[PDB]
């Protein structure tokens, strides 16, 4: 200390405070992200066929959950930066707009997609169909700064 916490409360400025630093960095992120998970959309869809009978990448979807879950909560984290009990219950509950209902939704939907396991084609389909379908909400979600889409 006195990093230890003025770090992750730095982590929670960052992400959280519009900038020319939050933009250039961060959205240089979402869309490599978006290609990569995407591309690995296409190949997933078909790796899910292979974990009928063989070795498969379809463990990197499982990397990816757990990179949105953890995304997901990282926000809840940035509600107030040492708030990790307060806001993190208190923005989740501020997070009324449509996108932000569906989040919700789909962060739920994604833990129980990997606790049913790796199969029910449903986890499958939702890995697709939940969540990559959020990440494409996330172009008009898009938080580079514009007061975008409207």
């Amino acid at each position: 200390v006195l990093a230890r916490t003025h770090v992750q409360g730095r982590v929670y400025n960052f992400l959280e405070r519009p900038t020319g630093w939050k933009c250039f960095v961060y959205h240089f992120a979402v869309f490599l992200i978006v290609l990569v998970c995407l591309i690995f959309s296409v190949l997933s869809t078909i790796e899910q066929y292979a974990a009928l009978a063989t070795g498969t990448l379809f463990w990197m979807e499982i990397v990816l959950v757990v990179f949105f879950g953890t995304e997901y909560v990282v926000r809840l984290w940035s509600a107030g930066c040492r708030s990790k009990y307060v806001g993190l219950w208190g923005r989740l509950r501020f997070a009324r707009k449509p996108i932000s209902i569906i989040d919700l939704i789909v962060v739920v939907a994604s833990m129980v997609v990997l606790c049913v396991g790796s199969k029910g084609q449903v986890f499958a389909t939702s890995a697709i169909r939940g969540i990559r379908f959020l990440q494409i909400l996330r172009m008009l979600h898009v938080d580079r700064q514009g007061g975008t889409w409207r």
